[PDB]
C-alpha cells in the first residue's frame, strides 16, 4: 500500500506499488482518456482533462462536484522522459505554485511510483499535510488498481 516518505520542511514524498509495466502505468498517469477513470475523489468526477506529457506541455484539470461547483488546476510540464520521469508545476485555487515529481522504477511484481511535491513555503507544506490529500490520493490509486486489472 501507500507509504509516506520522510521528505522535508517543504517537501512531501509518497511511494506506491502497481501491478503493471511502467509503459502501462505511464499511459495511465499521462493520458487524457484514462486519467478521468481513476484520478477523482468521491462525488467529484473529472470533467475536463488536458494533459500533454512533453516539455512545455499544458496541464488543465477540472472536477465537478454535486450541486455544480468546480475545482481545478493548471500546470506546465517541465520535462518528460517516458516512461520513468515527469515533472510539472501545479496550481489550484490553495498553498502556492507546487512542483510535482513522478519517478517510475520497475520493481518485482510490477512498477513502483515515487512521487514528490515541493511546496512554496514550509507553512504551505503545513496546510497540505492537514488535508485528506494523502487519503484521497490512496483512494485514487485504489481506483487505478481496479482499472489496471480490468485491462
Amino acid at each position: 500500500e501507500i507509504q509516506i516518505g520522510p521528505g522535508s520542511a517543504t517537501r512531501l514524498e509518497f511511494r506506491r506499488h502497481f501491478a503493471a509495466t511502467p509503459e502501462q502505468l505511464w499511459a495511465a498517469l499521462t493520458s487524457p482518456a484514462l486519467l478521468p477513470a481513476w484520478l477523482f475523489a468521491r462525488g467529484w468526477p473529472m470533467t475536463e482533462c488536458v494533459f500533454e506529457p512533453h516539455k512545455g506541455g499544458l496541464i488543465r484539470q477540472v472536477w465537478t462536484g454535486p450541486e455544480g461547483r468546480t475545482r481545478g488546476l493548471t500546470g506546465r510540464v517541465i520535462l518528460a522522459e517516458p516512461p520513468h520521469r515527469l515533472i510539472h508545476s501545479e496550481l489550484y485555487d490553495t498553498g502556492g505554485e507546487t512542483l510535482v515529481t513522478l519517478q517510475l522504477l520497475p520493481v518485482e511484481g510490477g512498477t513502483e511510483l515515487a512521487m514528490a511535491v515541493d511546496y512554496a513555503t514550509p507553512e504551505a507544506r503545513d496546510a497540505v499535510a492537514a488535508s485528506a490529500m494523502a487519503t484521497e490520493m490512496e483512494e485514487a490509486y485504489r481506483h487505478l488498481d481496479v482499472m489496471l486489472a480490468a485491462l
